[PDB]
């Protein structure tokens, strides 16, 4: 896909992980703003990328990777992990039947006439309170987690990181780029300065280290 | 055992077991029914130790079909109750613990396998009970719903008195009898507030002047 | 409109306030039930009356006349009462402008740059906490209030009172019937015994006191 | 006045007025930024009386455009604040009371006229303030939003320290200057955490070994 705005000679292609450097403070500021307020001067497309289809990250530690929407997707994912393990899943079914059986007995014994449905694997997973751990995150760890929840969000097409290179070591930028490619994601890193020596675009428009 | 008293009453009307109280004057009937709804006040219910029966200890029914046997208040009581049955069979509890610890590891196993750094807390018995969807079985007549209400009333130990308002009009003579039989066996204390005599069962009758007579003893 | 079910020789017409007596305990019970569970053996129509279009009252003191939906209608009603009093409404506008003016001044004086919209009559009415008083109701008073909120509910077509005559004096039944007719309502009173000497239907099917 | 200290620091870095702290090593920068987010802990902020600055007394910003000047937390503070301005002008309060009592009667008048038996409570100043929809005016640049954030930070007396993270990258030299001027006039205590030197302003610079030098004094 592509980024374009009127002052570009030609669209900036966005394939996999793209590092875009805006060395002029005023233009760094304006482009970050247009991204933030995308709806618009700046265009991503040759169908246009809707606003809802873009996720923008400026505060890494503050970004919520444990939204109801994401947890649902994680939990579903975990359940589907069992569908590749018929032997183990069947055992779980048997453990839950035994549990169900002990509970239904307590129901019979209760003075009330009680009824019930069933306990599901998904319900067990929800009850266990599974979520992404983030309390201890380093900034790099959290970047990875965002990438990883991003992959679940089939609706979202572009992830944009704002001014994040400053927090990452060379090997860390390396590790993130590698994960992006392995996962077929599309991610834009908006930077105010050249980010080490990775392939990257620079508007003063050139490319460096290809 | 129990007592119903207020200002205009010559004597307190005793509530023992199932009691049919006929308020023959419309105005008296409405007054008393209204007072029950407004209980907090003019009219008093108290046990034999002269301890007052509190609002919260009374269950007041006029809309039989509407009464919700599966109210959140009730379901929470039951789920808690089920959990506690477990907490009194240490061997069964132990079994529950082993099964949940194992299902837990198996799930956490998939968590580790997952790309994401995942944490979690624990699965509790209450959570299993709530996930299984335990609830009170649900009755295709008003008489049948009355029995159910009685069963719930007996289940709820904190509710001490059940008042049915104007329900006689819905019950055959055999049904009234079935009701009072259940009430007898299970030792309930139930007040049937009626606007007129209810067949020929023993019952109190209170006239225009709040004078009490019994009938069919 | 009409009530019908298979055991009737002919539909029972429902015009204004109708008293229907079911002297057989078993049939009183069954018909109350079918009303309760209307969706169905019992028919009200020659288009059929949808279930949502019927309001059923068995517990008079317990019925909620202060629902969000009703309050909205009451409050709107009150506002529209002002639209027939241009002089007074204009004065209220002037009182509220003065209020607005004192508040906006406090806004100017506040260190923050503050903005605002306007205070409306409807907002004043909501803020005042206007609702039907019910805490002290006698059963008769409450019957009247239900009738009175019923009139607001343009969607609802039939109100049914179950076994309520027992609570009402002759003059009270009289007063309710009178209000029903004056307000062009349609109301069914289901009774287990003859209700004094009003015009009424009786299934043992006859009419009495016409 | 204020101090930033922790384990690896030779000396505590003083926070007086507007402070630009350059952490030149990526790892140090990330470590410190991460520690600010996790503040509750390794890193300490304390005033001159050695009283600790609490989590709640710090305002930590990285996402400038995202900061919500009209948060429910803030709006409640402001509305309360507006009410209290009234409670200190007895003559104006008095005027407010008269106007509300009159509008009230006029409304209650329509209530009496209404068929329904209507009750009500009262209209309060807070309710008028909230009905009028008072809120903070809203800025079409990041620099402009920074000023707004500073204005809010000054307004919130319980917030004692403001930390901007990596915001230098967005500001021209004249804008940084405008910011620190506002901070000076209004006496704010602001920490700018930067990954590299910020133009040629006075600033602390902390190296790989947590040795501190000042620059451009
Ligand atoms: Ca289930
Ligand atoms: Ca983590
Ligand atoms: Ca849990
Ligand atoms: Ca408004
Ligand atoms: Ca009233
Ligand atoms: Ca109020």
């Amino acid at each position: 896909m592509n980024l374009n705005f009127s002052l570009l000679d030609e669209p900036i292609p966005l394939r996999g992980g793209t590092i875009l450097v805006l060395e002029d403070v005023c233009v760094f500021s304006k482009i970050v703003q247009y991204c933030y307020q995308y709806e618009s001067e700046l265009k991503f497309f040759m169908k246009t990328i809707k606003e809802s289809e873009i996720m923008l990250v400026t505060d890494i530690l503050g970004f919520d990777v444990n939204s109801s929407t994401i947890l649902k997707l994680i939990h579903a994912d975990l359940e589907s992990q069992f569908n590749e393990k018929p032997e183990v899943k069947s055992m779980i079914d048997k453990l839950v039947a035994t549990i169900t059986e002990l509970i239904v007995f307590e129901c019979l014994e209760n003075e009330l006439d009680l009824e019930y449905d069933e306990i599901t694997i998904l319900e067990l997973i929800k009850s266990l309170g599974v979520k992404v751990e983030t309390q201890s995150d380093t900034i790099f760890e959290k970047c990875l987690e965002i990438l990883q929840i991003f992959k679940y969000l089939t609706k979202k097409k572009l992830l944009i990181f704002v001014n994040s290179g400053a927090f990452l070591t060379k090997d860390e930028v390396a590790s993130l780029q590698e994960y992006i490619s392995l996962t077929n994601l599309t991610v834009l890193f908006l930077e105010p300065r050249e980010l080490y020596d990775f392939p990257q675009y620079i508007l003063d428009l050139i490319t460096k280290n290809m």
